[PDB]
């Protein structure tokens, strides 16, 4: 079977969920074989090579997003206490976790880099009325959504910077900088962390949450010629999965204070909840998308892409009961 | 069996080698059970707790040393290419490895912290005639030995500082600072690395080699009431075994450039070679020690201690084909 063949059946809805899950699980299995080395000597050689290599380097309508994601349209791993925890509850729990670990206190200036649909920005703004909370996003649609929500929620302490963070120049500093699942998209990590440090003072803290593998780093890209999945999900080579410890080697400009990981079952439950909600609201979703996409085929294409992302993410993060791919968190101060 | 009972039989030479090895292997096995956590979440919690805790904190005659250790009396893990590599060859190979990884070049000023009997100091001084090489040791006997050897070898580029490194104050800086298996003895790591950084310029490099476990950190101390070994070897709580990654969290004042580990079989072969050489020269060793110790019983005691250290070290570093306890190496520059 060629890529073309599998892609054909997938797009026609000819692959059942069990086969789809099985196929993607196998692809991730091959990544594990690629990444695990026989000795720690070899593991560190592999990991440091990757780290050294790094140092050399249309939008969906909000109504569709509301029908697939949770209440605040969080697009990052959430935190599920119970088997019965809803996605809305898991969003709030994860916001709370970030506030704790980043040591948010009322009255601080807070910058959220790559703030998405602004769930965390709105959470902090509501909980800490004396905080001034700035979201930074490269999407005008996202900025517009956040500002409307802030207006609706009677929040007066929210602003949004519309910028490519890699290009953004400012003299402004913040007490707290948060980066929630944005760093995977950063082409230039060393320069990224350096830039963030220039937006900190001696009293600031930087909190980063990133998708990871516990042991090794990898680009999200085809493992071989049999891998139809990786390039389907990310048609660009624009996504890097750092190991859980990779950022420890990026302390030129910031210094680590604390380090955690969150088991991958939380991410797995997140993507599962999105997949189930999209499935439930499938008819509605196809209706919402049709105007802006132009044809039922183009609508089916976008839905297949998002649904497959969730199915694949489930297999990735649930692998070995969440003990392969997971979420890493780090707290830093400025040098 | 109480500690007293096992200690009694050990001191009388009543425990055969097989039983001795077995007993010590079991003690190390219990340490592994203590250190490995079921999830990476828990592993990082355990490791960060240890790291946070750190941030709150008679001499043997040279003739005896010559009869137990290799030619340069290296008292650190050596590097064995072949099954037939001698300890003398393994000493030289490890010196060479340090020179490569620390990027030693002719003409540099070089400081070796806790230089022991000065094998590395003498190696660098001989190989790089334009280097000025300083050893720092807290032992007058060690200083005296190094200076005599330098005289014998017609070396003019060696000096030795007699100091407790934790108390040593100087304005002098060095192009290269080497720390070979000394950091385990450092009570205050954060302050240690800070002090070293004040002896560096922007052009300096710092190379650290330390005994480690690949996964977790631990004090070298009794694992329970059945552990007669740990306190026998180190009657003080003065030895810490850092994980292979622990020093990544000590980058307040220095920044990592590279990171390696050396499989534990090299250390295992080192202690094995010492044990075999001591055994071969046993009669001679007892003769050498008798004057300064006063009784045959006191001589037997010192020999039992050193021999058991080697037997125990074998089981520790050879555990799981060298993939538990091993040697970590890191290269840093100043912030
Ligand atoms: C996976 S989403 C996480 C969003 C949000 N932090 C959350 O937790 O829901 C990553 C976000 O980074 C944003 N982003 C990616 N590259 C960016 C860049 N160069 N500048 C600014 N934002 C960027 C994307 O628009 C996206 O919303
Ligand atoms: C395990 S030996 C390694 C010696 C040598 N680097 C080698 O590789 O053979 C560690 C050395 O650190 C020295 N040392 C321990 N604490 C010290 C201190 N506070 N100041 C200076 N030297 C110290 C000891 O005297 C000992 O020689
Ligand atoms: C459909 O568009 C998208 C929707 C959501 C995301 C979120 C992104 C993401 C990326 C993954 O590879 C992943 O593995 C399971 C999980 C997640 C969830 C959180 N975050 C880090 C990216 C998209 O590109
Ligand atoms: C007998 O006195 C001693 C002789 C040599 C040492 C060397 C010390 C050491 C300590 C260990 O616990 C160990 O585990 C196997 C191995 C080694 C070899 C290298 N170095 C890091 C310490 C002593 O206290
Ligand atoms: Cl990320
Ligand atoms: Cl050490």
């Amino acid at each position: 079977e060629s890529i073309g063949e599998i892609m054909g059946k997938l797009m026609q809805g000819e692959i059942g969920d069990e086969e789809l899950s099985k196929r993607i699980k196998e692809i991730f299995g091959k990544r594990l074989q690629w990444g695990y080395k026989p000795t720690h000597q070899q593991q560190l050689a592999f990991n440091l090579d990757f780290i050294k290599s790094l140092k050399e380097m249309y939008e969906l309508p909000s109504a569709f997003l509301e029908a697939a994601f949770g209440k605040t349209i969080k697009q990052s791993g959430c935190y599920f206490k119970d088997e019965t925890t809803t996605i809305d509850e898991a969003e709030e729990a994860s916001h709370e976790l970030y506030c704790e670990r980043a040591q948010i206190k009322d009255g601080q200036t807070v910058l959220d880099i790559g703030c998405g649909q602004g769930g965390l920005v709105l959470h902090i703004a509501q909980k800490y009325k004396n905080c001034h909370v700035t979201g930074l996003t490269n999407s005008k649609a996202q900025k517009n959504y956040i500002l409307m929500q802030a207006e609706k929620l009677q929040l007066s302490n929210v602003d949004v910077i519309l910028a490519d963070v890699t290009k953004h120049e400012s003299d402004k500093t913040y007490d707290r900088i948060l980066v929630i699942e944005t760093i995977a998209h950063m082409k230039n990590i060393q320069l990224f962390m350096k830039k963030l440090s220039t937006w900190m003072t001696e009293d600031s803290l930087l909190f980063v949450d990133h998708i990871c593998h516990k042991t090794f780093s990898h680009h999200f890209e085809a493992i071989d010629e049999d891998d139809w999945y990786s390039g389907f999900i990310f048609p660009k080579g624009c996504v890097t999965i750092l190991s859980a410890s990779a950022l420890l080697y990026f302390q030129d400009d910031v210094t680590i204070l604390d380090h955690w990981v969150v088991n991958g079952m939380h991410m797995a439950r997140s993507v599962d909840a999105w997949r189930k909600k999209l499935d439930k609201n499938m008819e509605l979703a196809r209706e919402i998308l049709l105007p802006g996409l132009g044809s039922k085929e183009a609508v089916n294409g976008v839905i297949t892409h998002i649904r497959t992302f969730c199915m694949g993410g489930y297999e990735q993060f649930s692998y070995n009961n969440g003990e392969e791919w997971m979420v890493a968190q780090m707290l830093f101060k400025k040098k």
